[PDB]
Order: C-alpha cells, then structure tokens, then sequence
C-alpha cells in the first residue's frame, strides 16, 4: 500500500541495526531464545526512538513560542495499541515492515502482542484518545491529563454463556511508550480541616497522597509535532503494618471504575477525581509562572471532559484565593474564562451528585468554596429573574432531600465560559430541557461540538486497503483533511471503484473470519451479510431490540424453510458493567439465542448469531472494517452522539438506526435515502411518555412479537432452566424505560429493506460509496478545530515542524 | 590512582557518546534541564551497557560447558551501590572519570546519588553480597536467589536523640541494574490440603501467588565473568475490592523484616521463606532437565544461608516424590547430597522454631514430609545409640511444649551433607554444645568456613589511596589474591611506606569530616583518635560497655582538667530493630551522653561522642577507611564471626576487642601483640555462669563504675526526665545476660594502652602495617574457595573469559 510510505534503503538499514541493538542491550536477549514478544518489544523500542527528538523539539518550540496552552482533563484515555499508530504518523510503516521482513519476521504478527491501553469504558474515553491525536495533528500546544490506572477496563471472558471479569494487567510486560517522571512527583491533600485566620482560610491537618506523573508521546500526522499525555500514579508519602498500609494511598490509581453512563457515589472515585485535578492544576500554575494572573485565561484553557474533573473549578479558586492571594472577584473572573465543560449524556443516573457530608469530610475547603460559589450565582439568578423562587431551587448547586448533594453539572455551568453537547440534537436538548434555566440566564455559554473520530486510527490503521483505493483516485491529502472524501462522489458510477470497494470489504470479512477461527475458534460464513452491534451493553442502546429481530428471522425461517433469505451473521459485542444485572442477563440471552439458532439444521448457514468476546479498541479495528450493516438503534433521545456510528460509516458499512445522536447529522450528510432510518423520533417518544407507555398494547397487536415473548417466558431459549429470562420478560412487558416493543414493527420492516438492497451488490456498493464520501464531517480534526476556534481561542494549523 | 585503570582515547570518546545518547533517548532529557540525578542515570546506563555482552557470553559458556551449578539461597542480599563496583571490576573507573570530567561533571558527586540496595539487616546480608562477588571473581557458575523487597532496611532518622524509622523507597527513581523478566514468572502455592490417592499424595485446593524474577548482573574482577542474582517479586494470579485485594498476595515481597539475630514467628515471614524456596527450586529443576535424578547432586548444589530457606529440604523431597515420582529413599539421598547449611549464631532467640499448627495450615504437604523425615532420622539415632531416649527427645525435629514446633536447624542438619559455622571458635562450639548430639551421630558433616569480605568493595572501592600505595610497592595482583598483602611486612621499617600509610589515613579522616559537616552538619576534630563502633544495636555487642568507657573518659577529664589526654572522637552507629526497647534506649543514651559531653567547655575538643545516623553499606565505605580504632567488644562466645572487624583491619584501623568470633583468627594472623585484646575468654564467661553473675559485686568494688551508674540513675544525662535510663540501669544491675560490668575494668585499662600507643604515631603506624599485611586470610575469595572445594565439589579459577 502506497499510503504506508517509503522503505528507504538507509532507513531500512538503520531500523534493522536499532532492532538488533535493542534486542541485545535493552532486552538482554539473543536470537536463540527470543520469542515473538521479545521481537515486538525490540521493534517498539526502535520505533519509540524516532519520537524522542521530535518530542523534545515540540515542547521547546511551545516554550519559545509561548502559545496559549490547552489542558484536556479526563478520567479516561482509551488509547488502544500504540505501535502501528506511531509508525503511521511518522511515515515508518513500510520501512519497518521491510526491515522486519528482512530479519525473517512478520510485523503484523508482532503488532498483535501489544496490549490495548484500555484506560476507558467506551465512547467518552475513546473520544479523549481521538482528540489527543487531532490536537497533535492540528499543532495545538495541548496536554492530555488523567490517571494511570494500574488496571484498565476488565478483560471479559464468556463462561457458560455469561460474562466473567478478569483484571486487565496491561502493564505486566511493561509499557515502552511511557516515561516515568518521579522527579516531578507532587503532593495531593485530603481530609484535614479549615482554619480561618487573618491570612484568610488555611487548609490544615490534611493527609497527603503523592502524584507521580508518567508522560506518553502523542504524535501528529506527518507534521513532526509530538504532544504529551500526562497520567498521574498514586504513591504513599507497628512498623511492618505501616509499610503494608502504603497500599491505602496507592489504591487511588489502582483500577478504572467500569461503569458506563451510570453514577455510583463511591468515595474512592471522588478521590480519583480530586487527585487528577489537584496535581494537574499545580502543573498548570507552575508552567504559567514560568500582571500575571490577569493574563492566566489568555495562556490557559482547561477543558472538562464530563463533570468528572469538575473539582478543578473550586480547586482553581482555592489556589488563586488561599495561596496566591487574589481577591475572590478577580479569581472568579479568571476561573470562568479558563474553564469550559463538555456534557456527554442527559440520562439522569449518569449525573454526579455528591453527598455534601462526603465532600465536607474529604474536601472541607472545596465545600466552603462551593457554597460561596452557589450563593453568588443564586444572587445573579434572583437579580435577573426577581421573585422566581422555583428557579432558584432548580438552579442551585445544592440539591435538597434526605441527603443534601452538590450537583456537579450545575457547578460546571456556573464556573465555565462555555458548555457544549456532543451532537446537534443533544446540544439543543440541553438548552430546551436539562439546562433550560441556565440557558435562559446565559444564552451565550451554550454551544454544540459534534463528536468525531480520527481517520488515522479509524481508517489508515484499521483499513489500509480502503485507504489505498481511495488514495489511488484522490491522493493522500484526505488523511488530514477528511472533507476531501466528497471527491469520491465522482466515482459512484465508476466500475473500477465499485469493484474495488466491494473487493476491499470482502478481504476485510475474510480477514475477520480468519481472526475469529484462529483466536476464538468460531466459524462464520464469509458470504453472509455481517450485521454488527458493538458498544457497551445497556438497556438504552437496545441490544434486546436486536435480539427480538434475530429471533424473528429464526422463527420466519422455521415457518417457511424453503424460502430464500439473505444469509446473515449477526454479531453483538460489548462489556456489561459488573453489577448491572439486566446488562448481564442480556449477554446471556444473546449467547442463548445462538445456542438454539446456530445448531438448528434447518437454518444451517443462513443465520448465525454470535457474541463477540472482549469488545475493546483493538477488536473494533478488526470488526468494524469487516461490517456490512451497522446497528445504531438507541431509543430516540438517549444516545447523545455516539462515535461507533461514525467509525462504521467511514469503513464501508451501511447504517440501520433511529434519528438519535449524530445519526441525524450522518443521515443529513449522506442524504437520508442512503441510510436505513426507522422508528420513533424524539417527539414520538415524548407523546408516548405523555399518555403512558403500555407494552401490553404491542404484545396484543403483534402476533410475531407475542410468539417471541412466549418462547422466552416458556424456556425455549433455556431448556434446563425454563424461568431464566423471567426478569428480561418482566421489564419488557411492564417496566421498559426504553420502549423496545414500540419500535419492533418498524425495525423489522426496515431490516427487510436492508436485505432487499443486499441482494443487489452493485447498488449496495453504490450506496456505500455515497456514505464513505460524506463521512468527512465526522473527523475529530473538524471537531477539535471547532473547540479551538469557538472555545479555546487558538488557531489550529497543519504547518510542519522542521524534519 | 593507577589501580583505577586506563583512560584510553577511543574508550573515553565512546563513553561520552553513549552518555549523551542515554541522556537523550533513555532519559528524554537535555543539558538545559538535566540535574545531577539525570547525569548519574545517564552514566549508570552507559556503564550497564558494558556488562551486557559479558553477561550473555558467561551464561552461554556455562550452558556449553555444563559445570556443576551453585544455588546460593538467602532471604537477604545487602548489595550497596553498584555503579563504582561495576566500573572497578570492568576496569572502567579512570575512563569514566575522564569522560565525565570532559563533560564538565564530577563522577564522585554522581556516585552519591545512587541509593544503597539495602536488602539486608547487617552481617549475614552483606556476607551474601561479598560471596556473590567472590563467586564471580572465582569463575563459579553461581546463582544468588532471593526476594526483591520493595522496601529494604528502613532509613534511620534521629529525632530528639531517638531512632525514627522511615520506609526505604529504594526503587523510587528506578533500578537501572536489574532486568525484569515477567516472561519467566512462576506459580507458588499456599494453604490447600493433601489428597492421598493411588498416585500418592496430591497437594490440592491451594491459593496461588506468582513469583516474577528480576535478574541483576554480578561482575567478577577483570575476568569478564558476569553471574546472575535472581530476586523474586510477588504478584497476584465485588469487582473493585477483588482488584484492590491483589495487594494481599503482593505483600509477600513488600518489606524486609528488620530484625537482627532475633526470631519472630510471623506468618508473613514464613510465606516469604517459602515463596523464595518454591520459585527458586522450580528454576533449579527446569535448568537441570535442560538417568537424570541420580546425577542431580553432581550438577546441583543448594547452599542455605541460615535456616531461612530451610524449607528447600522438604520442597525438594515434595517435588522429587510427588511430582517426579522418585521413591522416598532415592529422593532423600539426592536431597542430602544437594543441600548444605550455614549456621550464623548460637544465640537462642535467633533460632527458627515454627508452630506446627502454622506449618499445618500454610504448608500441609511440607509438614507431612517433615514428620516422615523426623521419624526416619530418629530411627537412625535409635539404631546408633540404643536406649538413649533423652537423645531422641533432644535431636527430634519436633519440639514439645504447649505449642509444638519444628526446629528448622534440626531439619537442616538432617537434610544436608555439610553444616558449617562462620568462624573457627563458632564451628567448634557447634560441635561441643548446640549440635553435639548431631556431631556425635555424623562427625563428617560438621565443618568451619571462616567468613571473609571482598577486597574489591572493601579496599579498592572504599580506600583508593590505600590500594594505590600498596600497589606502588607490590603491584595489583593482591586485589584478587589478598594473601599477597603479606609482602607488606617487608615495609614495616620503610620510612616512605610508614609516611604514606599515615598520610592516607589522615586524608580519609579529612574526607570523612567533610562528609559529616556537609551532610549531617556535625563538626569533628580531625586531629583526634577516631574511635568507631559501627554495627547493629544489640545487648550482646555491648554498645553499653562503650558508653561506660566514654563516660569514664569524661569523668576522668573533669576530675583532672589540666592533665593531657589523647584527643578522641568516639563514634557509635547502627540500627535498632523497631520494637527492641533496650536497643532503642541505648541509641538515646549515646545521644544523651553527647548532649552533656559535647557542650562542656572544660572538655572542649578533647572528647567528642557522636551517634552516626543511618549506618548502612554506603556509610561503612566512608567511615571505616577513616577509623583509627575498631571496637569489637561482644561478650566472649556471642559474636559467631563478625565481618566488620575484617573491614576495619583491611583499612588501617587497630582493633580493641574480646577473644570472640573471627577476632581470635585476626589476632592469630597479625600476632597478638599487634592487637588490643581484653576481657573474659569463653571459659571465664562459663565459670561466671556456673556460679552466677552478680553485677552488684562489680558495682561495690569499683568506685569509677559506681559513679557512672549513679549519674545515669540520678538523671545527670537526662535532666528534664531524671528517671529516663532507669531501665538500662535495672538490666545492668540485675538482668544483664552479657555481663558488661565484668569486663569494665580490663576494657578501661586496655583503652589506656590504646591511647599510649597513639601518642607515638610512628609506632602506631608500624602496628597498622602489621595488621594490613596479615589481613589476607579474611578475603571472601579464600572463604568461597573453601566452600567450593570442601562442600560444593567445584574447582575455583581465575582464568579470564575472552575480552
């Protein structure tokens, strides 16, 4: 593939030399005992050496130039593997391929050794990872700041058809990409109390946890820019027990909480949040110092990814008032201009509302600062809406009830000059529902920043053949300017391009089928429509609606066995938060459907249903490029944006989905006729809520649906334990918040239209080309350019740094 | 100094290149932000690269040659710093000095950054470290095996005159010398139960702890041999708590137990012991396999450093019988021929006697194997001494009482073909008292291996000037053949040599005084006799007898202020085990004596008493070369050998001590007239024990002693808390096991003779030369050659490996 670059003779010679050098001196191995793992490590170290000069030069350039610095604070960075990504952005892929081939090795085999850096749960974590890449590609002096969890998202095993969790020991064989920086270790304080003297308040008698930073390089695409991701690791500041007890402090960075769109008020999580925020803000203040605080917002932007790091607002006030001696007003003007907040969901149980008692014990000074912030904000509300007493109760940072709580989203809005949603429909709903009172007070604060994905990882890395047939016609500029994909609409009637698109897809399906056979020993039919739903397991995403369709296909086949149907391989994958019973029961239903469907001789290879184990970033890179049909079927109004939808669109799959999140903009970009939109719109969901959702009405009017519920309830998909899915049935019939049954009919009819088009490969491929060609808006470069110009106040750039 | 080698032009050029390369690529630093710490690390990495080829070649040579392999099992390796040692043994010291000087840096300043690898308590730990060095210098295929504690011996701080302990975070900035080997991680089992089937016993339902090895290179002196030290680190094999609970398994290698000559039956310690033994023996069996077991003792020697790893005996039987299917008898013949045990003390509270209940819970199969071992050994005792029923009770591996226990020393003797003491007087006492019943049963098993110290670390590294004036007269061969020091008796009347010895000592005293002023801000008089007692704090070592002398000097000065006395700086240092009350009270007495003595204007600079903080291997390298008088005053019969005594002797100090441990052999080597021997001999200690030690008789007959006890009891050395030393006084007067008062008179008189000779510098220096010259026997090369030929069955060699 030409998009993989040049294999220069001197460069290849040097790479082999450095490979062998690292094998010897760094690994203390030799070719008689080296394993594939040893060879992956020698290549990783060789490749990492190419980033070092660039990394030092970039950081020096930012110091000499003094641009405004962007601090992206997130509790999650779902980075995935780094070896291939580094090669792609430095243009070393073909050279390393050749160098390793000349040494008798297979570079793709080596790449499979690397563990995903799985420091995220799903969407929000991966968005942060795409954003880091785009900010480096756009020449921004941007710093990703988070926590170096020892254990990322658990490794999911399927045992007896059920999810089992295993600790993800991602650091076992080391992380060659990071650089430990113990010399820059800082102190983070907890508990203690406030003394109010004549020098104001003083936070004393605290317990200290040290924050040790680990820096990882983040290379831009061919611009020689190398930015930094700084991740903090927790360290302790009779005798035997006192040494063993150091683990209590070190437990702060031990493991990522594995929830997705769900708030659990755990004190340990609150410590993780504050730990990231306190250490990051000391870095920020020190770098700034190296007259002053007036210009702080001109040199600093702090971006809050969700409310997770919202303690930065009170922490910045604490530092500016208590330690730097600024008056409250000047400090508050600074804080608001520095900070901006990104909201990721309207689902109520996702919102962070910490008990005030907890904040009072753990962070007494922050709680004091929060109450003063609230009092002053509520005084502005009263002056703007005099006599509107309910508004004050609704807008307050303090929530009433048996347990008083602090609404972290309300703190974020009060302390930020910009608040944004992650898709047009979501940003509008914030202004019209959830944050309507805030929007009326300060209309100008409310923005939209439709999410995006990086086309480096999500096209060049994961689908080289696709990237190559595109580059054959329009060159390589589209890799860092994805709106150039629009040029591909010129080839909708081009017989060579139609042939190559379909061939690339078939090669990817063969590559995916080989991976499943080899690694999980699962056999799938390559000449079947690959129907894929990969994302976290949650009732709102409606994996259960997919299950109803799948069973509908099986039941229709059994009713009329001689009738031809487009062969399908239905694949569903994703993790369930440990402790989310319904999510865990859904995984077991998927595997149980497959237990019946996949062994029925009448069905044979016409229909197969498989649960894809351990869905994670590296699996996404394998399965998405192989998919024919992309399932994005959340109840309208529930998926804020989605980003997996975008990946599928860029990789040649057609989409079946509701008008929700960024699906609406994707369908707008491609033309609605080039998408498979079905189901209730947000207005219909609301009308049902207004009159009351009665699932029984659907069961009574739909014979096919009725048949499926009776099989589930009667034990057809669980012969040895007939009442096993009694809980799934109960929720669907009586407490279904996401209205699965209401979209059943239209979803099945829509799926029939999907099959009808798939029977005409030429026309399926032509509609694919119209999707790939209009996928340009969904690049994270576009998104990041919008944050930079509309929020951060910095101009993005593609100009290269000296080679 | 010529003993530091050549600074070749190409070598210096290469070293600078590699320094700068590591600074850039390994450290990701540059000269504008680099600190001394960064420069130490770049030099450490540069130096480590020189060991790598040698290390790979040595291990390959052992594989090709197939010599018998020596496994040295120890719970402690007190290695100290490694940078200077590596340079010395590879002949790179002058070249690196020049290379760093040419880069504008001071190499000795860089060396001070390195943390001691303090994985030992004192003598036994450091012996293991000297032994590793000597085994590499003697070309033996020797493997040091132990545990990689995260925290070594605590860092001692002195606060208000008392010891405070701080965790020794020796790995904070990393360990550049070790190589993690996670690929060779092995499983260690605990608890569970035994199933007795038809395939014999089966240890099932166990809990697993993983043992991850870290390999460190151990370079021989200029022979290009690089051996390995393998240290095991412990790793774990609702959801959140299960991940946080991984620390319970990882706590096994967290911290070294800080006891010295004291047994505490802690279950965690028992796990540490078994963890080292089980993982090491799997390595041993695997390497052996790569007909067979008959030759196992011809290819394997397992050396047990104390009874700490004595579980290797039952573990080897367990593996050979239960897993390899050997019959008990063949397995037991193998085990006895493989294993040998070194005893380090006769002090009763040092002996390991584990509760059988504990062994039964934790290691059920080992306990079963132990009882069968005992039954068979006791059958041999009965057949050899028919009707001697008390002998059976005394020799048994099982000790009776409220809590039945397993005597680990009895297991070691029963399962070893050789048992040795660590000094001639100690090995004889084993045969005559403690192990007399065992000696009568198997006389041939009992040996002596007088301890030694490596003259690389303890002469070339720590006293380059001394090593140089010696090499000026007899060349460099003595560095790996210390008996050549005997050639120095030719210079006892040589005016140039007498001058240079005394000048080297004065330079070392000035260097030590500068270190104390700079680092601890303590001022000492350089023209004072440096009287030093450095070793762990324990009643048997009699720091308290030194305290009585010191107070005697002060009281004599005050009685006759105009009388001239040889000026002295009395320095005492050493750690107290946390929890040993008397040891901790002794440290506070030393500091309290200094509080009065050091501020008395009548005394002025004629007498100074200082407590040296944080005595450790790197401090030993600084203070020992500066000492004039070496205090080795343990009650006769209590110090098995000692090794600090040897260090002092090699470095130009004269010794004041009892006829105990290796002091007897040192005095024998130098001629008793060249030593300051005083006090009770072992026979006198016994006669006192026979009639009963009455400390009151000494108090009543000695007016000067009486004066000191009355000052202590009355509060003279603790004005603000007059009864503070009431406990020290009580023990001395009524429960003194070590009879301090009995040696008081002779010790003071002996000290007067020390002063009388010090007033004649020419004659002091001549007696020093007679000590240095006869210090050759105490090289650890001699000791290791004796283990190799008399126990291991391997011939030591100085032949070089290819350059």
């Amino acid at each position: 593939i030409s998009v993989r670059g040049l294999a220069g003779v001197e460069n290849v010679t040097e790479l082999k030399k450095n490979f062998n050098r690292h094998l010897h001196f760094t690994l203390v191995k030799d070719r008689n005992v080296a394993t594939p793992r040893d060879y992956y490590f020698a290549l990783a170290h060789t490749v990492r050496d190419h980033l070092v000069g660039r990394w030092i030069r970039t950081q020096q350039h930012y110091y000499e130039k003094d641009p405004k610095r962007i601090y992206y604070l997130s509790l999650e960075f779902y980075m995935g593997r780094t070896l291939q990504n580094t090669m792609v952005n430095l243009a070393l892929e073909n050279a390393c391929d050749e160098a390793t081939y000349q040494l008798g090795l297979d570079m793709e085999e080596l790449e499979e050794i690397e563990e995903d850096a799985g420091l995220g749960n799903g969407g929000l974590g991966r968005l942060a990872a795409c954003f880091l890449d785009s900010m480096a590609t756009l020449g921004l002096a941007a710093y990703g700041y988070g926590i170096r969890y020892e254990f990322g998202i658990f490794n999911q095993k399927i045992c007896g058809g059920w999810q089992m969790e295993e600790a993800d020991d991602w650091l076992r064989y080391g992380n060659p990409w990071e650089k430990a920086r113990p010399e820059f270790t800082l102190p983070v304080h907890f508990y203690g109390r406030v003394e109010h003297t004549s020098q104001g308040a003083k936070w004393v008698d605290t317990q200290v946890v040290l924050a040790m930073p680990y820096d990882t390089p983040v290379p831009g695409y061919r611009n020689n820019v190398v930015n930094t991701m700084r991740l903090w690791s927790a360290k302790a500041p009779g005798y035997i027990q006192a040494v063993l007890d150091r683990n209590l402090a070190e437990n702060i960075s031990r493991v990522l909480y594995p929830n997705d769109n769900f708030f659990e008020g755990k004190e340990l999580r609150l410590k993780q949040e504050y730990f990231v925020v306190a250490a990051t803000l000391q870095d920020i203040i020190r770098r700034f110092k190296s007259t002053n605080f007036d210009a702080f917002p001109d040199k600093v932007a702090i971006q809050l990814n969700d409310t997770h790091p919202s303690l930065a607002i009170p922490e910045l006030m604490r530092v500016l008032v208590d330690l730097e001696r600024l008056d409250w007003d000047k400090a508050w003007e600074v804080t608001v201009k520095t900070c901006a907040y990104t909201n990721h969901t309207v689902i109520p149980e996702a919102l962070e509302r910490w008990p005030v008692h907890l904040l009072e014990t753990l962070l007494p000074r922050h709680l004091q600062i929060i109450y003063e912030i609230n009092q002053r904000f509520l005084n502005r509300v009263a002056a703007a809406f005099p006599g509107d007493v309910d508004r004050l109760r609704r807008m307050s940072l303090v929530e009433e009830g048996a347990v008083k709580r602090i609404n972290m989203a309300h703190l974020c809005i009060a302390g930020s000059h910009a608040v944004n949603g992650v898709a047009r429909i979501h940003s509008e709903i914030l202004k019209k529902t959830i944050f309507k009172d805030f929007y009326e007070l300060e209309p100008h604060k409310f923005q939209n920043k439709t999410n995006g994905i990086t086309p480096r990882r999500w096209l060049v890395l994961c689908n080289p053949g696709l990237a190559e047939i595109i580059a054959e016609r329009i060159g390589e500029e589209y890799i860092s300017d994805l709106d150039q994909l629009r040029k591909l609409l010129s080839y909708v009637d081009d017989e060579a391009f139609i042939r190559d698109v379909a061939k690339v897809k078939q090669e990817n399906k063969l590559k995916f089928a080989a991976y499943l056979e080899r690694e999980y020993k699962v056999h799938i039919n390559p000449n079947s429509l690959f129907d894929v739903q990969v994302k976290r397991i949650h009732e709102y995403k409606r994996q259960l609606l997919n299950c109803l369709h799948v069973i509908t296909l099986y039941n229709r086949i059994k009713k009329e066995p001689n009738k031809f149907v487009v062969p399908r391989t239905v694949m569903i994958g994703g993790k369930a938060a440990p402790g989310y019973h319904m999510a865990k029961m859904i995984i077991k239903l998927i595997t149980a459907i497959g237990d019946v469907v996949n062994h029925d001789p009448v069905v044979g290879d016409r229909l197969r249903v498989i649960f894809l184990e351990n869905y994670r970033v590296s699996l996404a890179e394998k399965v998405i490029p192989a998919a024919d049909l992309s399932e994005q079927i959340s109840t309208a109004g529930t998926e804020a944006s989605g980003t997996g939808n975008m990946k599928f669109m860029l990789n040649g799959a057609l989409t079946i989905g509701t008008m929700d999140g960024a699906n609406v903009e994707m369908a707008e970009e491609a033309g609605e006729e080039n998408f498979f939109i079905f189901g209730m719109r947000v207005e219909d969901v609301d009308r049902l809520d207004q009159r009351g959702y009665n699932a029984q009405e659907y069961y009574d009017r739909i014979p096919e649906l009725r048949q499926i519920i009776e099989q589930l309830s009667s034990g057809f998909f669980s012969p040895k334990q007939p009442d096993l899915f009694k809980d799934i049935v109960n929720m669907l019939m009586h407490h279904d918040r996401f209205k699965v049954f209401a979209d059943y009919e239209e979803y099945v009819k829509c799926q029939e239209r999907v099959s009808a088009l798939y029977k005409n490969p030429r026309e399926w491929t032509r509609m694919v080309i119209r999707n790939i060609a209009t996928s340009g808006k969904f690049s994270s470069d576009r998104t990041i350019a919008q944050y930079a110009r509309e929020i951060w106040g910095v101009e993005p750039s593609r100009q290269r740094l000296p080679a």
